[PDB]
């Protein structure tokens, strides 16, 4: 059990703005 954890871990930086100022539209 972790990969769970590693699954939202990722979003934690796309919540930051990456979600869409690096989709640059």
């Amino acid at each position: 059990g972790a990969w769970k954890n590693f699954w939202s871990s990722l979003r934690k930086g796309f919540y930051d703005g990456e979600a869409g100022r690096a989709i640059r539209r």
